[PDB]
């Protein structure tokens, strides 16, 4: 519960941080892509920003029809007055071109995001490589590619600090397959959060992703981890009431000890 209000918290800064970025400059019709939506949890989001078109995209079909569902529940509200457009697509966006599904395939992006997603593409090189092209290929100059991944460096760090090839505590556990090899693709870990799934993950060199994404002319806007995001926003007074509303001044030692795994990440699309 705790953890789930806390990422929904950091989404919302984040978001939030982009669409003012976003409407900085064009006000008007502001697009945006889900890359793996799952359930739509971030509907609400995008609703507050005051988006014009949203694309919803996850791999699993029942995720997408829920996903679907939840936005029909939304926009017959009487809240929804202008509720952004959107459209349902399922695809696995590590194999499948995503223009290849759009009812406009030279629509373009302001924004994409891809919130605890793109390390299940690090599967391979292509996998990567099609999320990358996926998530960035169509985002007009001046747009961003927005996410929250694992951070490597902190993975390895409490893997090697461990005597087994697992380490966590009573919130979750991480269980590598061998220490000491860490490939650039398909080095797989399991990640169990005593509530929730038992997934396995991939390992994210976040220079490497740095450097694919140059591929598709995008440029690093900033890197955090989970608590330097955290300790930067909570300054923003209206971040901290949101954080008091959502019920959040005190998460656990073992709480913060999970979500400091991840990291945040921006980047922007050059002329
Ligand atoms: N190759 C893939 N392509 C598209 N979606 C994927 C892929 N791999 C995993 N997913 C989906 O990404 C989502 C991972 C979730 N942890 C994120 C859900 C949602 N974006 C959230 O932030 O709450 C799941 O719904 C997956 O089904």
């Amino acid at each position: 519960f705790y953890l789930r209000n806390f990422n929904n918290w950091m989404k919302s800064v984040l978001i939030g941080e982009f669409l003012e970025k976003v409407r900085q400059k064009k006000k008007r019709d502001i697009t945006v892509l889900d890359l793996g939506c799952g359930k739509g949890g971030d509907l609400l989001k995008w609703k507050k920003g005051r988006i014009n078109k949203l694309v919803c995209t996850d791999i699993a079909d029942v995720s997408v029809k829920q996903c679907q569902q939840r936005y029909e529940d939304m926009k017959n509200r009487r809240d929804s007055e202008y509720i952004f457009s959107a459209e349902f697509i399922t695809a696995d966006s590590s194999k499948e071109l995503l223009i290849d599904k759009f009812r406009d395939p030279q629509m373009c992006f302001d924004i994409c995001s891809c919130q605890f997603v793109c390390h299940y593409s690090f599967e391979s090189y292509e996998q990567a490589d099609m999320m990358l092209r996926n998530a960035c290929e169509r985002l007009s100059p001046g747009g961003y590619f927005i996410g929250t991944t694992p951070n490597s460096f902190e993975l390895i760090r409490r893997l090697e600090a461990s005597e087994t090839e697992s380490f966590g505590n009573e919130i979750y556990t991480v269980k590598f397959q061998k220490k000491g090899d860490y490939p650039l693709f398909g080095c797989k870990y399991d990640f169990n959060l005593e509530g929730v799934v038992d997934v396995p993950e991939f390992l994210v060199y976040f220079p490497l992703l740095n450097e694919m994404a140059k591929k598709y002319n995008m440029k690093l806007v900033y890197k955090k981890t989970f608590l330097e995001f955290y300790e930067e926003k909570i300054k923003n007074n209206e971040n901290k009431m949101l954080l008091k509303r959502m019920g959040l001044g005190c998460l656990s030692k073992s709480e913060w000890e999970a979500t400091s795994i991840y990291l945040v990440f921006a980047f922007e699309k050059q002329q």
